[PDB]
């Protein structure tokens, strides 16, 4: 019993973190096999950051300009390339701690763990969601760039995020491990505004199910709704529309609790309309949207 | 920028987790040097759990009755002893992944990371606080016993908690690594009620400072208070009393923000009296009390 914002165990990823220095800038890199992945803005001066031409800046850089340190031992760089917004530094040594891994590009609403790192050393781990506006609400200070987001399936680390920048609103933007930004963001020091940060409705419903499973049931009501009726209310409250694909994904939680998805939607509808009236659900005074239905089943079943 | 409930990187602890089986019960153990630490209730049948005499039950157990598996390799048990509520199984092999470590008994209000484990395998990591009633609000299912709470200082893991049981209210009780329960709890399947779960005032104030540092300032007011005046209000709201030791610990956050501790107390006083009025602080609709002043400085400074 109990329900916590839970991160994946970070050890498999800790074993991949290194320090990358180009000139006076140090940030983090991800060492998998004989490649080190890092944000391309490592090559930029503060001046360059305002309006960088990365291809032109990169011409001035050689393998020996990329200093890669794994613990307190230097790796030899034997190649470099730019893929979208990441640099791939080929090193002469395969990371001996390379886990089974994939690179995945996640959808908005998907959660992942972040291993916040500075100078290639882990500082902490927390759980994030890719927001519907393709930002993440992380905890990142200068030097945290190259920190990675990931999910784990038994022994396979799926890398989904690499940290690149903070927007002037203090929300975070980054890439997949192919170097493609989530959302419309660019690695340039220019004011970039985020769109509407809507609530991840299917995740809220997952968390309401988690609440029921954990004995927090006060919000269960006598009502039902329809997807169309629910969605009118969702749109009014800047909630993402619910689709039958969302209802399908909530099936196992529906079956475990015996609460029809549309009934739980009607409960959610009343919470939106009435608020919490000073009550809490799983120790929260707001509706939590950074647990996926998969997250709730995993936590509630004890997958390792 | 941004402020997250952040756990320590768990890799150093992942390397210590093993599976302990006695008869038909499997739970987790902590392998440090040539000792495996686990809850003594591993020796109990369901029947035994109702009113166990652990010394008498342990007489019936030999070294070869304790099955210790590290990954998928069995460890040879060459000794066993009971220290308070934990068993110490001496094995013939030092854990090669043993980190620098200490055993510490934490105070109520102190935070720690939990590596939730099942069958000696990590499932996830989250941040907890020792509640003033000596419970923790964890996320633990059957098989999670022997999971450990810890803090890390650079390269030294301080182990502070080992999970033993859930109370009928679904809150959690456990021991330090000398086997002494936090609070009045006993490892027996008998109804045990928790006392008042008061709010950790110094932690709320730490988190308000964290909010100011991160640009959430709407709650800063024109008022000040005194420790005695604040404490009258604290007691009314089931907040822990604030002492000058708490004010001392908040000094660095006071200095960083230029907000006198007693001014922040007066802000907190108004939040208690007025509530949040549907507003949030660091994405929370309630006052968060599971960040210590040390946690806030660490996260806000990027210690690795
Ligand atoms: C292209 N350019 C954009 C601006 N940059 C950052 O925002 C880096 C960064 C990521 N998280 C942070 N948190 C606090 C302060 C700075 C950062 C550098 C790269
Ligand atoms: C002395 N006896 C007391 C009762 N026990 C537990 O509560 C073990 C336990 C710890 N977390 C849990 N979460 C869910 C279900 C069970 C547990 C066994 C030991």
């Amino acid at each position: 019993s109990g329900f916590r914002k839970m991160a994946f165990p970070s050890g498999k990823v800790e074993g991949c973190m290194v320090q990358v220095t180009c000139g006076t800038t140090t940030l983090n890199g991800l060492w998998l096999d004989d490649v080190v992945y890092c944000p391309r803005h490592v090559i930029c001066t503060s001046e360059d950051m305002l309006n960088p031409n990365y291809e032109d800046l990169l011409i001035r850089k050689s393998n020996h300009n990329f200093l890669v340190q794994a613990g307190n031992v230097q790796l030899r760089v034997i190649g470099h390339s730019m893929q979208n917004c990441v640099l791939k530094l080929k090193v002469d040594t395969a990371n001996p701690k390379t886990p089974k891994y994939k690179f995945v590009r996640i959808q908005p609403g998907q959660t992942f763990s972040v291993l916040a790192c500075y100078n290639g050393s882990p500082s902490g781990v927390y759980q994030c969601a890719m927001r519907p506006n393709f930002t993440i609400k992380g905890s990142f200070l200068n030097g945290s760039c190259g920190s990675v987001g990931f999910n784990i399936d038994y022994d396979c680390v799926s890398f989904c995020y690499m940290h690149h920048m903070e927007l002037p609103t203090g929300v975070h933007a980054g890439t997949d491990l192919e170097g493609n930004f989530y959302g419309p963001f660019v690695d340039r020091q220019t004011a970039q505004a985020a769109g509407t940060d809507t609530t991840i409705t299917v995740n809220v419903l997952a968390w309401l199910y988690a609440a029921v499973i954990n004995g927090d049931r006060w919000f269960l009501n006598r009502f039902t709704t329809t997807l169309n009726d629910f969605n009118l209310v969702a749109m009014k409250y800047n909630y993402e529309p619910l689709t039958q694909d969302h209802v399908d994904i909530l099936g196992p939680l529906s079956a475990q609790t015996g609460i029809a998805v549309l009934d739980m939607c009607a409960s959610l509808k009343e919470l939106l309309q009435n608020g919490m009236n000073g009550r809490t659900i799983l120790g929260s005074a707001l509706l939590e949207d950074e647990f996926t239905p998969f997250d709730v089943v995993r936590q509630c079943s004890g997958v390792t």
